């Protein structure tokens, strides 16, 4: 599924992102938009032979299995390909564990060069939530 802006603005909200560790909706919506543009079926191979998957583009180095990552730990205890789903719930409850380990929203690489310190308010802005 290709999520329009708002719909998963609302979907997140939802699912309890907003201000979750401090951070506001518009961040989480940022991060997804650079990530995935969106789509909950975005895969990305790493030269370390790992993969991200979905939305929030999560890696199976340390997240999930993918059967594939030899020495990888699984972290989310789900399957990689779970991530996938038009259903956002394995996602972000998997987002809510990462974002809470210790490096905050900075394990997301698009959310750090082109998400943080910019206003991440105008990704939320006009929708009805
Ligand atoms: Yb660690
Ligand atoms: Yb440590």
């Amino acid at each position: 599924k290709v999520f329009g802006r708002c719909e998963l603005a609302a979907a997140m909200k939802r699912h309890g992102l907003d201000n979750y560790r401090g951070y506001s909706l518009g961040n989480w919506v940022c991060a997804a938009k650079f990530e995935s543009n969106f789509n909950t079926q975005a895969t990305n191979r790493n030269t370390d032979g790992s993969t991200d998957y979905g939305i929030l583009q999560i890696n199976s180095r340390w997240w999930c299995n993918d059967g594939r990552t030899p020495g990888s730990r699984n972290l989310c205890n789900i399957p990689c390909s779970a991530l996938l789903s038009s259903d956002i719930t394995a996602s972000v409850n998997c987002a809510k564990k990462i974002v809470s380990d210790g490096n905050g929203m900075n394990a997301w690489v698009a959310w750090r060069n082109r998400c943080k310190g910019t206003d991440v308010q105008a990704w939320i802005r006009g929708c009805r939530l």
